[PDB]
């Protein structure tokens, strides 16, 4: 079985798995929509009670399975719980990263295409002192690239350039993935993560220098770090906080498990997972939180920044921030750096979510690495046409697979590992070979606090939020077919 070549490379590949678009696009939106600093008290709490324990649990399950040649949750759930229903529940660990990949690589292609056009200077030229006169050209720029209808008709018409960039992005993902774990993902992570850090630091420094008559970036930093204890009672704040922790840490996507399956049987996983989780949080709260919101607040004020963030997740990243840059010296090249930062973040994360499907085809169906990568590329590329041309299909996939799915699967893996497989056996497997050992209190957090926390979250989410959500049926129909297809592939694997 393949294994990570170096200790540093494993850490940077796991950091590249965690540090993604969610750090710079989803997190600023989630923070601004939920009270700014009010979002930060539950966030930190969730990171301590859910993020860190589930990270260690997914690392342990990955390495345990990889020691037996299984990097995917169907086989791993069966090894932890010899039952056919465990294999069915494992199918979710292939279904989530596939559906997430279908729209995540497409969003990644957006960043690459915007990076290209901004580098070449093919950007709108707003008239040099109206907020709408500056925002509207970039709103049309994004709407033309993805093909947003001027009305609400549910058909999208992406530009030919966007489609070509999507093919190029799929090609780039394949070129990295086809070279394996050590010579592909690891070697590229060693390059992308320093590039990602440097770009983020330069953007943070440049944003800190922004001052307009409406405020400064310091006001955005204040808003982000001003506590609001009156929101701690709101369940919606905790739902967003835990969902953001799940998303940003790649928990419940099956990616951490698959990556950890290439960690050697005796190599450390406690400090490694802790370092990767800490690197992700530094990138998120320090770097991600200091670019979008501070620049937005500096130009528009705290009032309009929150309103723009409420306009959607893409508005802050693809319309507002490029427009704000368009009013500063050289801001087009600054916008290029922003989208290039986003692209490397998306790329290091997209290779991670597509590795589970690759690992299943390699481990269980005995396909070659080339054919596993190429067939995974085919399934993702083909299925992506649904997201490309059917309006609001991307949102439905992110809800079922990337939002409810990850929390349900996180509770599922925790219960299989710490309740069915054995709390003491799981604790021994987590701490085995660790350069440091997990604090004793976390044993009770993993056994009682985390599953009770996640169970209450899911119950609240089901009773209070999902009935309202219940052409979206086309997307539901298709992703159900994807689950049946993976179920059939699991059936073929066990029959072999
Ligand atoms: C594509 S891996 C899941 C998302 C990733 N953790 C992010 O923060 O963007
Ligand atoms: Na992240
Ligand atoms: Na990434």
């Amino acid at each position: 079985r393949e294994h990570w070549a170096t200790r540093l490379g494993l850490i940077l590949a796991m950091a590249g798995n965690a540090v993604g678009l969610g750090n710079f696009l989803r997190f600023p939106v989630q923070a601004a929509e939920n009270g700014g600093g009010a979002f930060m008290i539950p966030y930190i709490i969730a990171f301590l009670l859910v993020g860190i324990p589930l990270m260690w649990i997914e690392w342990a399950m990955g390495r345990y399975g990889g020691a037996q040649g299984h990097g995917t949750t169907p086989a791993i759930f069966y090894l932890l719980w010899r039952n056919r229903f465990a294999k069915i529940l494992g199918v979710f660990g292939l279904w989530i990263p596939l559906v997430v990949a279908i729209y995540y690589v497409y969003i990644e292609s957006w960043t690459l295409g915007f990076a290209i056009k901004f580098l070449v200077g093919l950007v709108p030229e707003p008239p040099p002192t109206d907020p709408d006169s500056i925002l509207r050209p970039f709103k049309e720029f994004l709407y033309s690239y993805i093909g947003v209808p001027k009305g609400d008709e549910p058909i999208l018409k992406p530009s030919l350039f966007a489609y070509i960039v999507f093919l190029i992005t799929m090609f780039i993902n394949v070129s990295i993935l086809i070279r394996g774990i050590s010579k592909g993902i690891e070697r590229f992570a060693k390059i992308a993560m320093p590039t990602l850090f440097i770009l983020a630091v330069f953007l943070v420094i440049r944003v800190f220098l922004l001052e307009t008559p409406n405020g400064t970036a310091a006001d955005g930093l204040n808003f982000l770090w001003t506590p609001d204890f009156e929101k701690l009672k709101d369940p919606g704040v905790w739902i967003a906080a835990v969902g953001q922790i799940f998303f940003t840490l790649s928990l419940g996507f099956g990616a951490i498990i698959t990556y950890a399956s290439y960690v050697r049987k005796d190599q450390d996983i406690v400090l490694s997972g802790l370092t990767a989780a800490t690197l992700n949080e530094k990138a998120e709260v320090i770097l991600g939180g200091s670019i979008s919101i501070p620049a937005a607040v500096a130009f528009f004020g705290v009032a309009n920044a929150v309103a723009i963030a409420k306009a959607g997740a893409f508005n802050l990243g693809f319309i507002t921030l490029p427009a704000i840059f368009s009013q500063t010296a050289g801001g087009t090249f600054l916008g290029f750096l922003w989208f290039f930062l986003l692209f490397f973040a998306g790329l290091t994360s997209s290779i991670a979510i597509m590795q589970p499907m690759i690992a299943f085809l390699e481990d269980e169906l005995k396909l070659s690495r080339k054919h596993a990568v190429l067939w995974t590329a085919a399934i993702v590329f083909f299925s992506a046409h649904l997201v490309m041309f059917l309006n609001k299909s991307l949102d439905e996939m992110d809800f079922w697979a990337g939002t409810i799915g990850v929390v349900f699967f996180g509770l599922t893996e925790l219960i299989i590992f710490f309740w069915i497989f054995g709390a003491d056996k799981a604790w021994e497997e987590i701490n085995r070979g660790g350069i440091i050992k997990v604090p004793r209190i976390y044993y009770y957090v993993m056994r009682y606090i985390t599953p009770a926390f996640l169970a209450v979250l899911l119950v609240v989410w089901a009773r209070e939020y999902i009935p309202k959500i219940m052409t979206v049926w086309i997307t539901r129909f298709y992703i159900i077919g994807l689950f049946l297809f993976l179920t059939f592939l699991v059936f073929l694997a066990e029959r072999r």
